[PDB]
């Protein structure tokens, strides 16, 4: 997809390098400005290879885990979001990160954000 | 000890591979929702998790988009693999749904699935 | 019978409430697990009116995890339904919120779900 | 604390009319500027009434049950946040609402999101 296929930055200056596949595939790499995090990580998702054009956004998500050669955080995230295409466009997204727990900690496994997405 | 079919609370059906190198590849069919049949699913998994007894922190994403149906949709389940004796797939999820600019504050859904080898 | 009761959720947390006739929600939450010991307080609100078909009975309810022994710097919402019938429940998903630095903001909130019972642990 | 006591707005247009009572209680009014909202709508909340003192935010949240004179949605939105305060002041928020369902509907209950609330 000639929209999402890129190099995009979210406001805390983190990476999101992509390649959206016609099949519906997402792939490409992601690197974090924050967390327990260095260098690029390998990422996958899906997106909506055949949106509505209504106006509507065009449904994505993908994952990070977020182990590399350098670093293991033990934790994995996933943004699900839409991108709007056109004028400026964007990927606005909300994001779940998980971290292995024990099963005592497991009610504190979880974190919610919102990340957006441009290509500047 | 990831690879394999898992169901959820709902009914669904995740079948699911974990390469070697962190990736989760499958199929999802859903039993509730607008969804028929399987979708395909990739993502991701802590291939060394900690050895003192933590989940495998993972995630997975589904567009909600095959041959038969486009919900125009996806979701992801963000979450933890815990093994051993009555082994689970502890996921929360978010699913998007495509919006005009309009409507984007009502764009997403949020869950929790269980998954466990039993159905 | 309806939401006015003790509960108690699969941490063994106990949450004291009343459901006041005019949809506001009074008591206390005691956490089993966190920074936090003893009561705090919570208010929050329901639909006084639910509907007659099956629906569950919307609610929600925030505790600022303030009170004389402790402070974490922290408020919870819960955001759920009460459900009728053959054992009472309360489900929820949840939302912890830390004060933090405008640096530290992108992590400031935990999400869970927390089912609640009258059923005491032991 | 003395900043949140006021009118607020967010990025949907809504409006938020809070008063933070010195006991750490946040009581007031809630009028949406979307969805199946009229008019105002009770509020209440909690708020960290002692506050660290190093610039960090304060916790705070509350709930409004979409049932008034006018309306009722059979639903209730639980608003968790943090006040920060400075010449750019705002109440930034993800919040969680709730439909009433059937116990078949349990699992498409609960609607996600974030509000950004301004000081005018
Ligand atoms: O610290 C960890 O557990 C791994 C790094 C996580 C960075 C988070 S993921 C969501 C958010 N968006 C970013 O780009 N970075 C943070
Ligand atoms: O209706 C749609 O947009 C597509 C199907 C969505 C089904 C949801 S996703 C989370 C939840 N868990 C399931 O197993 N199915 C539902
Ligand atoms: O640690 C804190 O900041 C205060 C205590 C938080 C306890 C959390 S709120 C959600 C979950 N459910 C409970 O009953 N307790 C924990
Ligand atoms: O449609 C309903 O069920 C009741 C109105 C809900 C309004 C939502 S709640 C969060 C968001 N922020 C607002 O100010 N309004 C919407």
């Amino acid at each position: 997809e000639a929209g999402i296929t890129g190099t995009w930055y979210n406001q805390l200056g983190s990476t999101f390098i992509v390649t959206a596949g016609a099949d519906g595939a997402l792939t490409g790499t992601y690197e974090s400005a924050v967390g327990n995090a260095e260098s690029r990580y390998v990422l996958t998702g899906r997106y909506d290879s055949a949106p509505a054009t209504d106006g509507s956004g065009t449904a994505l998500g993908w994952t990070v885990a977020w182990k590399n050669n350098y670093r293991n955080a033990h934790s994995a995230t996933t943004w699900s979001g839409q991108y709007v295409g056109g004028a400026e466009a964007r990927i606005n997204t909300q994001w779940l990160x998980t971290s292995g727990t024990t099963e005592a900690n497991a009610w504190k496994s979880t974190l919610v954000g919102h990340d957006t997405f441009t290509k500047v």
